[PDB]
């Protein structure tokens, strides 16, 4: 019988939901130059302070003179206290600590949605960009912590992320138990900055850094992940990336704060794609597919495609809570609010109905046409 399509309203990449989503190449080079000047700062932090180990094994500085010097590099916004124990921390290195540290340089490697190539524009005042570049440091291997130290190396970063936002109107620090975040409201973006331990020169030796708890490492790789979703995008089709986005678009319209993770959404859609025949000529006949399927994948709890992550991306419904019963909620109305659509009285009748799912943000009803199904 007649129904209405929608494959225009996802896929069109002038005002269709595509169009809607994907940054335009000026943000993207924007992200991209937010990057580097925190990538620079965070290489020439650790260049002033191998300065002054450098000057430690020329000869065995006072503490007061290491202090002095600390004091005029960017270490200068750490707190007063932050700033003695990178000095005491310097002062204390024995001969083979400090011929590391004059070996360690940082690397760098993105990860999340800007290096899954799924980054959606903003949806709600007050959501933002959830970028994230991880700060890698090649060492040693090490059993419980290395050599240089988990406490010297959290110092440095948070430096470099210090003194970016001393140097920045607009800019603010959090931290966070997995990394250093620097928040810009006015730009609607926050950069995330995790920080690894790596072998020097395989995912068993990648550690991430914790800030607090009674842990101070935990073995966690982003790579899994990004090979895990490339890997998947290949094996379903160019189709994953943009019903991922879609997903995601969904979920920031009916969360302001809160919902499932991008993540979350990303694994159970793999699986239902991997699982269930779908057609990528519909895109919306496809969502339609996802949407009657994540219920269950979500209800069960949503494995990490990474198998050495024993926590589930979210809980199966045993442990569900008031949020993981919200959630439930929306993905079982989800497929609904679809179908309705799809039968909706008129075409702006329509598009009214599946802006109840993605939001106001596609206004072109003429995306959507009428079909037999």
């Amino acid at each position: 019988r007649m129904t209405w399509n929608f494959h225009q309203y996802y896929t069109n990449r002038n005002d269709g939901l595509m169009g809607k989503l994907v940054l335009t190449d000026e943000e993207k080079n924007n992200l991209k130059a937010l990057r580097k000047i925190i990538r620079l700062r965070t290489r020439d932090v650790f260049e002033e302070a191998k300065g002054i180990a450098k000057a430690v094994k020329k000869s065995a500085l006072t503490f007061e003179i290491i202090q002095e010097k600390v004091s005029t590099t960017q270490i200068k916004h750490l707190s007063d206290s932050e700033q003695r124990e990178v000095a005491k921390l310097i002062y204390e290195m024995d001969d083979d600590a400090r011929d590391e540290f004059l070996g360690l340089t940082p690397r760098f490697w993105t990860q999340g949605s800007f290096q899954y190539d799924t980054l959606n524009r903003p949806f709600q005042p007050g959501q933002e960009m959830d970028i994230d570049d991880g700060t890698y440091m090649p060492m040693p291997i090490f059993e419980s912590e290395p050599k240089i130290g988990h406490s010297l190396l959290i110092l440095l970063v948070d430096a470099s992320l210090k003194s970016l936002v001393a140097e920045n109107h607009g800019w603010k620090f959090e931290a966070k138990q997995t990394c250093g975040r620097i928040k810009i409201e006015a730009e609607k973006t926050h950069i995330d900055v995790p920080m690894y331990a790596i072998p020097k020169d395989g995912s068993e030796n990648v550690n991430l850094a914790l800030r607090e708890g009674d842990r101070k490492w935990i073995n966690s790789d982003p790579k899994i992940v990004e090979d895990w979703f490339n890997d998947s995008c290949i094996r379903i089709g160019k189709h994953l990336r943009k019903v991922c986005r879609f997903m995601k678009a969904w979920r920031d319209a009916q969360w302001d704060v809160g919902g499932p993770s991008s993540i979350s959404l990303m694994a159970a859609t793999v699986n239902i794609l991997d699982s269930v025949a779908h057609d990528a000529s519909d895109l919306g006949e496809t969502m339609k597919i996802i949407a009657k399927h994540l219920p269950s994948e979500f209800a069960r709890g949503v494995e990490s495609p990474d198998s050495t992550d024993e926590k589930p991306l979210f809980p199966p419904s045993y442990k569900h809570g008031p949020r993981e019963m919200d959630i439930m909620s929306k993905l079982e109305r989800l497929p609904e609010i679809l179908s309705s659509a799809e039968s909706a009285d008129s075409k702006s009748e329509a598009l009214k109905k599946i802006n109840m799912a993605f939001g106001n943000r596609v206004t072109n009803s003429e995306l959507i046409v009428l079909a037999k199904a």
